[PDB]
């Protein structure tokens, strides 16, 4: 009945050694720590995964190539760095979120936490926007051991195309990724007419979203999507990424939302009582996704916290304001209702078929 919470001192100082997101792992179990979170969590430490474990999904010859590289193509480059650390790094990432899994197959918890975790991009044989291994699809492969029926749900600003691409001649598992598409805007694919190919046509969902979005129409559209793929699918288990990215305060200043309306989401899949993997992602302004996780934390076990920011190790980054909530920007909501009417009765046309 107690979350697991991955976590240990190493694994911390290996997430933080990722170029794009320097520190961010620290800084986010800094504030659940100063949260007093971790207190009502079961604290698992995650094991590195095998040269067998990552190839579950990966190819030899690009688990090797990774190995190569960090000793001395396949989509290495401005977004993916060979750097020296790049092996160790996905072995760990995806041990992480395989311990995860193994402890919901054990019946550990009934929730599991890897707040490093989420990479949904990498492709069997391909890194790509960052990710160098695929802990998303490790940890769905794992819980195939024991669940029928998975399902993947991608709130990240991005589109979940690794995740998706991996299972998409599979009705065993389905992906659902709401996600900012707009040409030019990486990585370019997930529209709702993408539902999957072969035995899994219908069995992939897309939720293309515009600027500028904000709490109460964001999941509105995300709990009509749930409902419709609940009651179609009847998954066993869930594995749910949550990329802050979307955060009002990225970088990125492309959707609109606060930790709150992520929360509903995050609050309606719980209810539904199942085995659920708990994911990071993307999240690049560094305080906001440290606030965005430790808030959902919050939400996992049903506490509500307290609006000041403690004192803590990075307690200087969360000014000016000092407190957990975030405010959203002052700028439009480019989506207008009818075109999201569209897109929702598009979906719900796809799901008959479910
Ligand atoms: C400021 N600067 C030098 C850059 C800013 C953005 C990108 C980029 O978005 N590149 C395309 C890859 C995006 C990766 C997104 C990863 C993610 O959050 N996935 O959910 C590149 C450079
Ligand atoms: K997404
Ligand atoms: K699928
Ligand atoms: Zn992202």
């Amino acid at each position: 009945l107690v979350p697991v919470y991955i976590y240990s001192p190493e694994y911390v100082s290996m997430c933080d050694s990722l170029a794009k997101i320097p520190k961010r792992a620290s800084m986010v179990h800094s504030l659940i720590e100063a949260y007093a979170l971790h207190k009502q969590m079961r604290i698992v430490k995650p094991k590195v995964a095998s040269m067998e474990e990552m190839a579950t999904f990966h190819t030899d010859a690009y688990l090797q190539h990774l190995q190569k590289v960090s000793q001395e193509e396949y989509g290495l480059g401005y977004d993916c760095p060979a750097t020296e650390g790049i092996f160790d790094y996905a072995a760990a990432i995806g041990g992480a979120t395989i311990t995860a899994a193994q402890c919901l197959i054990d019946g550990m918890c009934k929730v599991a936490i890897n707040w490093s975790g989420g990479w949904h991009h990498a492709k069997k044989d391909e890194a790509s926007g960052f990710c160098y291994l695929n802990d998303a699809v490790l940890g769905i492969l794992r819980l195939r051991r024991k669940f029928e029926r998975i399902l993947y749900v991608d709130l990240d600003l991005h589109h979940g195309d690794g995740v998706e691409d991996t299972f998409s001649f599979t009705s065993k598992v389905m992906t659902v990724s709401l996600h900012k598409f707009s040409p030019g805007f990486f990585p370019g694919t997930g529209d709702v007419s993408d539902v999957g190919l072969g035995k899994g046509r219908y069995y992939s969902v897309n939720v293309p979203i515009q600027d500028g979005i904000q709490d109460e129409k964001y999941y509105q559209i995300c709990e009509s999507v749930l409902k419709e793929v609940y009651q179609a699918f009847n998954p066993k288990a869930v594995v749910l990424q949550l990329g802050a990215d979307t955060i009002a305060g990225d970088p990125m200043c492309s959707f609109n939302m606060t930790p709150v309306g992520i929360g509903k989401c995050l609050k309606y899949i719980l209810q539904w009582q199942l085995a659920t993997l708990i994911l990071g992602g993307g999240g690049y302004n560094l305080a906001n996704t440290a606030r965005c996780w430790t808030y959902l934390t919050g939400v996992i076990l049903g506490k509500t916290l307290s609006s000041e920011i403690p004192d803590h190790e990075f307690f200087t980054a969360y000014g000016p304001d000092y407190v957990l909530e975030i405010t959203p920007s002052c700028r439009p909501d480019r989506n207008e209702p009818h075109r999201i009417q569209q897109i929702l009765n598009y979906i719900k046309g796809n799901l008959k078929h479910v």
